[PDB]
């Protein structure tokens, strides 16, 4: 008889899950497993992202209960848990989605070697990305494309992505009863209070496949908006209704299928011949995701500067004061401090909002290494993706993929073009809620009478700007030019 395990790590969904379909096919018992490390708190991670993962597991649990099954949250590490449950559950086949992250490759290798010892077949379909990213490299001659212009030419010659897999059966084979490692009191989905987190989550985006599908349908309620989508024209100061899809935390955890997303975009594009094209279109945004996965997975030390071949070695400063002020949202620039406040409260910011604070920290004003900023984003971002965060940080720091270091965003002017009243600032920085719009982006320029009228005396209620942009900008640019000449 066939008893199988469908191992969840990413791909926290039931739709377009070929690993789940193979695990259920001709199976008497199916053990849906997510492996949790309860000492992951002795190692970094905000309660916002970890609760998003927990809500995603709860959604999977309710979805499995509706089909006569159950989600098992096994505690411990994979290398110690699987050799036990292989013999206990009579497992003959192990199934999980392919992953290309460095720790995943080291982890999945040992798991496979442990399965071959137990006589367990391992099935690992590709479903987290649009294509077999190792196939794109081989199709291109054996190296990853380093520009989006050439990558888009490759995917057009490769063809349409594989279509999404059908939905699993309305009923699935349940786990066998009275198995000790399957005891419900030891395999339930924990809450954020039981894993050690002491402060509650504040983000407004809920995890789970159900929410991922609802956000997808909501974005497709207006097909003209999807067809004419242009990423650089979207509004970074929009928070009540964000200007983009906000599907990144669901695509990160695999709550939403990228191939399903891509399949729905082609349906709209076929009936809208004037639809936007890469790199600005919605489909182009998925290609940016696939692009950085293709390069990042084939580039050693991709998340670091030293040892990274595609990354420029720049003599960034070691300034713990600029990092702390930027990290704690007290730079003195309300546009920057509001975005960093949205980071710690929501775990998500608009793409151009991240451009502002990444440029401010790195090549624009403070000249701190993008590795330091990447560490801060990885902690608070609910959509933190190993390859995407690092690639866009090297982009904004002009260390890879991007070279126009003379283009420096203004922490004073950039936001005023969209939100002249500072509604985005007043929402996240409530201490500036009564400051007139003439000085909301420059509170230090307000007369002292006006500062007292608003209850925001610069230096007492809100900090003074840690740097003068005009001076700090002309100093980072000059050092970037020197770095770019010594970069050969
Ligand atoms: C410094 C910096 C760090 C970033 N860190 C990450 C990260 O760790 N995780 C993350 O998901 N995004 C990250 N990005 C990308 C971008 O800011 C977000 O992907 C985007 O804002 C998410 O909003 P959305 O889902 O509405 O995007 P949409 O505009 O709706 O795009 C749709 C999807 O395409 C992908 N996508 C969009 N923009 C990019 C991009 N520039 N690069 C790669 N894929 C993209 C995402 O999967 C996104 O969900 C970062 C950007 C910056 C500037
Ligand atoms: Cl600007």
């Amino acid at each position: 008889v066939k008893n199988s395990i469908i191992w969840f790590r990413k791909g926290l969904r039931l739709h377009d899950n070929p690993a789940l379909l193979e695990a259920c096919k001709d199976a008497k018992h199916v053990y849906p497993v997510f492996v949790l490390d309860p000492h992951f708190l002795q190692q970094k991670v905000s309660v916002n992202r970890y609760n998003f993962l927990l809500e995603s597991l709860e959604d999977l649990q309710r979805s499995f209960q509706a089909r006569g099954s159950r989600l098992l949250v096994l505690r411990g590490k994979p290398e110690e848990v699987f050799p036990r449950v292989f013999r206990e559950w009579g497992v003959t086949q192990l199934c999980f989605e392919h992953d290309t992250e460095p720790y995943a490759k080291v982890r999945d290798a040992a798991v496979r070697r442990l399965a071959a010892e137990a006589g367990v077949e391992v099935v690992t379909p590709i479903s987290h990305t649009l294509y077999d990213t190792d196939m794109l490299v081989a199709r291109n001659g054996g190296a990853a494309p380093l520009t989006m212009q050439s990558f888009t030419k490759l995917v057009d010659r490769v063809g349409d992505p594989p279509a999404p897999a059908p939905d699993p059966p309305a009923a699935m084979p349940p786990p066998a009863e009275d198995m000790p490692s399957a005891a419900p009191a030891a395999t339930g989905v924990p809450t954020w209070q039981e894993v050690g987190f002491k402060e509650p989550p504040l983000t407004v985006f809920k995890g789970g496949e159900t929410e991922a599908l609802a956000r997808l349908e909501a974005a497709f309620q207006d097909p003209k908006w999807v067809a004419g989508f242009q990423k650089p024209d979207t509004d970074p100061s929009a928070w009540e209704k964000p200007a983009t899809t906000v599907l990144s935390p669901y695509l990160k955890f695999g709550c939403l299928s990228a191939r399903l997303f891509h399949a729905r975009l082609l349906e709209v594009y076929r009936r809208h011949p004037a639809h936007s094209q890469p790199p600005v279109s919605l489909r182009g945004q998925l290609l940016w995701r696939e692009f950085f996965y293709t390069v990042g997975s084939t580039t050693p030390n991709f998340h670091r500067m030293a040892g990274n071949p595609v990354c420029k070695q720049i003599d960034w400063d070691d300034n713990p004061e600029f990092l702390a002020a930027w990290r704690e949202a007290r730079t003195g620039f309300p546009w920057i401090d509001a975005i960093m406040t949205q980071l710690v409260t929501w775990g998500w910011m608009h793409h151009l909002a991240r451009h502002s604070v990444a440029c401010f920290l790195t090549r624009g004003d403070l000249y701190v290494s993008w590795e330091r900023g990447m560490e801060v984003f990885e902690e608070h971002l609910i959509d933190q993706d190993h390859y995407l965060n690092a690639a866009n940080w090297m982009w904004l720091s002009a260390s890879a993929f991007f070279s126009q270091y003379f283009r420096v965003y203004s922490p004073v002017v950039f936001g005023k073009k969209y939100d002249p009243e500072g509604r985005f600032i007043r929402k996240f920085l409530p201490v500036l809620k009564d400051m007139p719009a003439k000085y909301i982006y420059e509170p230090w320029t307000a007369p002292l009478e006006v500062q007292r009228k608003a209850g925001c005396v610069v230096g007492r209620d809100y900090p003074a700007p840690i740097v003068d942009h005009a001076v700090a900008s002309k100093a980072c640019i000059a050092r970037m030019a020197a770095a770019y000449r010594r970069s050969k």
